[PDB]
């Protein structure tokens, strides 16, 4: 299925064709029956009465259908709470997501009535329901879909950019959702160095035994039972007398059983979406890149999967880390923090960089912290903080905030026999997520002299069965001041 | 030790003997202590009075010791409730497998009494307490077995074939009670094969890479991290324009650990019985081919072990199945199912059966539908459905029936991204067992155009620490019709 | 809300009306858009043409939308399996439940494409879907539903039936979804003794210490520790010269706590629903009553609340029943088969009745058995199974069968000082559900001499978080042919 | 024992004396040994010279003794991140709760060097060491302890609002430690009263049935089970003409069973600190209204003991809030937030309170979002989240935002058939304890129209076996800009 975001409502193809009409009820309350707009949309609604008199009756948000099976409106609420984003993102996916279309339908065409500030995360919310992944055998269509943006400022370059947004946004959940046993720690690297050579960076990949040997001990150590080896790849944009040198670290579990520690029957389905981080940050770098990126990024990957056998870790197997530090290893599931620690010290170390964000589908206690729609963002920054909560609200993937305080929380890592523990697997101080971000920053001082940021995407990196997507839009709205897109800038 | 049944009471060999003598309540009441009877029984009653006076004293059922150490009379009951067997044949091995012979016993002489209709359930009753498989170093004695049957209907031809069914109830037994460390997957393929040239089957073996080459996808997969490689086994007695076409296909996990998502340390002793449907199904196929059998048969044996590596299943997967059908794979302790699903499958597409069985210990599930003592079968038709609980009435090895209902409970496995899963962790329409038998009839249209019967035989096929032998009593009287076997005829 | 079932399709009142239309594929397929249902329809669909074009779109089964809010057709699959009603009626309501009408909707009207055999279940599920409880303090309407049936062997008194029918389905959900604060024993002592007044009734209620005075140790010592007492109702409807006596005995727990062996946190909500066998039995006999029923028929009701404190039962507590038996009380929650086993013997011994029904939310291992669809029957007599399970296929409330065993199973409950335990609370032979069966039956020699029917309905007493109103659309069809209505006969 | 904070080292009483110097590492190494600071540590420290060379020689922070049994120097970190206070006030507790005194001690007189702004942290710090309560038979001991802060700022009126507030502090802890059965609801109510008195309050108590016929259905029925009866205090001081009208509502559960969905054995103990909400907002109302509090304040106390009994709510219950609305109980455990929504719905509509504070010990969950030392603020103001982090920074009571988002999480309360649920006991979109806040919220609209705070101090109210007295710091300096106290102001 291709998803074509343009600037303005055109004629799609030949060929049965869904319409599904997207606005706030106090826009689509101006939205006038007339000109390309009728034209769409006479097919399913009579005439402007009939349209006015439908837009009086329906509530202030939900979803209606305009045809038997060829036609929905959703309409978005216009109120919000601080704590959501003001754009309603996430209520044009609740209403979007469960639509099917008939089985021969060629197009589907949404006619989006989006305010300027709107339109970036109401296409990335369109765009997430368009799962690109299925081994079904029967019953596979592909879809020609058009998302016309109705919006005044909207210029060209930004209709391109929504494409390739949607198209990261997709790719992010397609990978996600791809099971291990495809989309392997091999394969992963693979689809790395295709944005890699798709956006002409330089590629470094460092695997199996080169890990152990060039003193990555988190990635190594984690990987070394995999089925496939471990791998760290960096994808890097340089720009001489750049500014900015910014890392994006993903945490790439491509599985996770949880290890010796052993995940429980209920609890090990889903953990193919422990590569979710890795996943977002790769996408996000594409997106970026493709849009004349001014200062210097990195997308750093660490990639490993978490099996069991007589060589894996074990609870009290001491480590020493790429930073030289040694880590005491008493919870093997709590093995997303070990490769990061490794990542965020080679983009300090190696790669010189003074922004590194790091993200991962990291704990289970994330979502009693930021709840299941906000990923949760630990930082030493406290500006870096509001502008990340900022591109949350912009972008519609929330981000809430965690507590830092190294202070009063790295005790809870306390070790005896080595510089820290990864876990505290009883009663701790800090927030257990918060705790888990530690881990990571105590292998580059807590960000000392830099901006370090940690975001846990546990929970919002899905809904039900399906990726969402998440990342992509965020560090787009996030560095998107650094690209050539109007919207952005 | 061997097993003889004979029509009649005969002498047994010199040495010290044993003497047990069964019979229902109603049938003892009428037996007189004179003749072959009073000769074998003097030793221990004393004379027709006393014999007499015995009778009139025991209660309805029950063991009586007829001296010190040396002899019973078990008294069968008479009543029986409508889901029982009439044969009662579970009260014999009740009162009979408790008992133990003095250490110098050489010969064990059953004097049995049982009407017609009861002889076949009652002779496999006391062949199941004949345990053959031991691994004590002191204590080990063979004993000489004859079990005289006081019948007058019984044929010469009869005896030969009850011989035979009470050596495949203990082959069955003796392949369940011997440990997985010695009955591997290599070593089950060779217990089929030996079989196999005995009945002088057509006989394929499809084993390891050449499963996975061959698109045995549940077989190979499940198979893949066991210690010796998973095998499909093919026994064939073709009967060239036989107008029926039979197919046994059994479940043979020779050890289940339940796979990455493992067995709990009280649940996974016993698992060395999980291959328990492959056994009984090979010494069914065993007693008919024996006999004449006049239609066609296979015997289809699905042989893994489900352990624990890097390369095992793991929750997420998603595997093609011999049908071409995808499954997702969210619990690999239900893998019984995958395996049975290319085992019926290859009976339907490759062998052309039109009538396909297939047993296994599927489920713990399968104890809350049926308990402990009869097997649940779920059949798309209704005439075998009855058919076969007759059959498990006449045998003993009882059946009860399972729901049919493909339409309201096949939604239970719905995924969103392969064709099916194999399980429900949650909340199902269907009871769990009935829905594990559409996991392995969905890849063959719920039986559509043919007779399917799955049977779920996880707690019939043990009581206490020793396997029943379930299935060889059940298919004899099932299919012995199509044997030259008088009794079955 | 009111609900009128009518013979052929008629006008409704004034007010803005919602319109759902419900029919098998193959019967809509021939319905001609003309005459009454041209003039009902023709607000939502255009004339023939776009009728017959829609048809000919929509798949085998489904919902789909005539209007923007106001209007639904259902399609019901044609196909069922044999496990399953050829009426498919929970289709029905599966597409019907979620729909919502909007606030200002006044009438709701069906039209009803079925056949005979197929109205009475379809008109259930359509009255299933009107919840009638509800303590909501905004937003509460009560409409003016007409069920208009389309059939032509319909009479007018099948339409008061199906109108009475209506009526009792949505009583007993009420009681159902009655929170127990409000519901207590006294208030379902209430309920009964109002449907005594209305059918004029003799009516019998045994309250707190009069039980335990009159021997009923069951209903008192189960009851004892509830904030208002137990009960025992019966509603006599006595035909001299009758030649059946039939009992109905319904568990009427108005909450179940689990007694001093509780329930746990997320075990014990929902227990509210406890006396949907109570409410079920009650609203059958209101039903049947109505309609000239010629036999002896009496509703006995064991009505208790099972609660926590220093005067509850505790697990070895030995209680006298009415039976004059002794049981010892092991499961402090197993208290519904307690109180029934007294409803039972009075049955017997006291009203002389011949045939004994008892119906239960029994059992959470019933859903394991007979799933959530069916509720599970057990029965001394075979061709009284046969005739329930037909029952339940032409009711839509749906019966599987249960073995009948008690010489296999009733040793599930052996007792060392008491004639028998409650419950085993380790490995059983028996399915625990039928053990739980037999634990009632032991106290009228299960069933002897008479015919005695269990029925266990825990899971398809309910959908999600209301009651379905199971038993009034089962029981008018089991017992019928004694009442005038042409359908039932 | 006697807490006296004054302003500069004076003397002592007679008697034996420990002595305890505390300061940062900074303001330590700028102390001169001289005058009064020399006449009261010369008996522990020889000279100016050892002195200096203790002092260079002590790491950044901890605990050193200054004579075998007598004396101690705490050193206090000067660093502090974030998300901590920056005045470590922490660190002076974990240095100092350890400290036993000699039996035979009479005096202990601490010497804070403290500047300013870390003096009223660091004297709470110290006070809440004195535990009052104790119930040992043998070895109890009351001090005479001086607090003399050498602080050149501060004022004789500080040292009294620090007196003041040190009994809060120790007063709110000693209301804690009690064991409910001494401290009931009706010795809370006492306690309450006494403040009441000593405040001149006007006081309102509705108490037991009193609380059913006004409509406090939450406090109510949570306490109706309760050994003492359920109980509503509130204590006002109204200012005539005031600009503000303050409410603090406090969760007042003397003990916490959990109700009929009973604590687990190891859950339960500890549950006497269940009032750590009423006791804190109690004592700081006494503090703040002790200095002439210049705005209308009201203490609103919800007093009830939540066990187990037949009268007891059970989980299904529906009932009416004060506010009108209803509440379906699923989780009698979850029973802080239905007290605390009739408290807060009361200050609003009957007090007419337009700055609503709620305070509780309400879940376990807050420590998964803000740790064990920062309590968890959710409001609808963003300026007021701002004020009260900052006040906890300045208090050492900590505070840590939640995520304020109705639209986002209230629907995880959705019920059926009341208003709403209490709570959910599965999985939900919301950080767990933001939705048992959103619960009390609902009840005001979220606050709307004016500033509603809600408090989760369930960790923070504990350290070890013992309460921290969290409260009356955090809200004196919140609201000490309305008394009369130079250093609040
Ligand atoms: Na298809
Ligand atoms: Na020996
Ligand atoms: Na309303
Ligand atoms: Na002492
Ligand atoms: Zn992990
Ligand atoms: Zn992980
Ligand atoms: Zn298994
Ligand atoms: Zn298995
Ligand atoms: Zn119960
Ligand atoms: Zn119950
Ligand atoms: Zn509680
Ligand atoms: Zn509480």
């Amino acid at each position: 299925t291709q998803v074509l975001v343009r600037n303005g409502i055109q004629a799609v193809g030949d060929g049965l064709t869904s319409l599904i009409i997207v606005g706030k009820k106090s826009v689509l309350k101006n939205v006038t029956f007339e000109g390309k707009f009728k034209e769409v949309a006479q097919k399913f609604v009579t005439d402007g009465d009939s349209w006015n008199s439908m837009i009086s009756r329906i509530p202030a948000s939900g979803r209606h259908p305009l045809h038997y099976e060829l036609a929905h409106l959703i309409t978005v609420p216009d109120a919000s709470s601080r704590g959501n984003t003001p754009t309603n993102a996430h209520s044009i996916y609740k209403e979007l997501k469960p639509i099917n279309y008939p089985e021969d339908t060629k197009n589907v065409h949404f006619v989006l009535f989006a305010e300027y500030p709107d339109v970036l995360s109401h296409v990335a919310a369109i765009a997430r329901t368009f799962c690109k992944f299925s081994m079904k055998t029967s019953g596979i269509r592909e879809l020609n879909v058009n998302i016309d943006v109705v919006c005044d400022k909207l210029t060209n370059e930004d209709a391109v950019f929504l494409t390739d947004l949607s198209e990261s946004v997709r790719e992010t959940a397609r990978l996600i959702d791809t099971p291990a046993n495809i989309l392997t720690t091999d394969a992963l690297v693979d689809e790395a160095v295709k944005v890699g050579n798709a956006t002409g960076s330089k590629i470094t990949v460092i695997r199996g035994e080169e890990l152990l040997k060039a003193g990555f001990g988190g990635i190594y150590h984690v990987g070394k039972a995999g089925p496939t080896p471990p791998a760290f790849v960096v994808l890097s944009h340089e720009v001489p007398g750049s500014t900015e040198h910014i890392a994006l670290v993903g945490k790439g579990v491509v599985y996770d059983t949880g290890g010796l520690q052993i995940k429980t029957k209920t609890g090990m389905p889903n953990m193919k979406r422990d590569m979710g981080g890795a996943a977002g940050m790769l996408e996000a770098y594409s997106a970026l890149v493709k849009h004349g990126f001014s200062q210097t990024l990195h997308a750093c990957l660490c990639i490993v999967e978490n099996n069991v056998s007589p060589i894996a870790n074990k609870p009290d197997d001491i480590i020493k880390m790429l930073s030289g530090k040694t880590v005491e290893i008493n919870n093997t599931d709590a093995e997303g923090r070990l490769i990061l620690a490794d990542g965020v010290f080679y983009a300090k170390e190696t790669l010189k960089a003074t922004t590194i964000f790091d993200m991962a589908t990291l704990t289970g206690a994330q979502a009693w912290l930021s709840g299941r729609l906000h990923g949760a963002a630990m930082t030493n920054d406290e500006q870096l903080e509001n502008e990340i909560i900022k591109a949350g609200k912009a972008s519609g993937d929330l981000v809430a905030p965690m507590l830092f305080a190294p202070d009063l929380f790295f005790g809870d890592l306390k070790s005896s026999i080595a510089d820290m523990k990864n876990s505290n697997l009883g009663k701790m101080d800090g927030p257990p997520s918060a705790v888990a971000g530690l881990l990571i920053g105590a292998h580059i001082g807590f960000g000392e002299g830099l901006r370090w940021l940690h975001l846990d995407i546990a929970a919002p990196a899905e809904v039900g069965d399906r990726g969402t997507g998440y990342g992509p839009a965020l560090f787009s709205t996030l560095l998107g001041k650094y690209t050539s897109v109007p919207m952005l800038k």
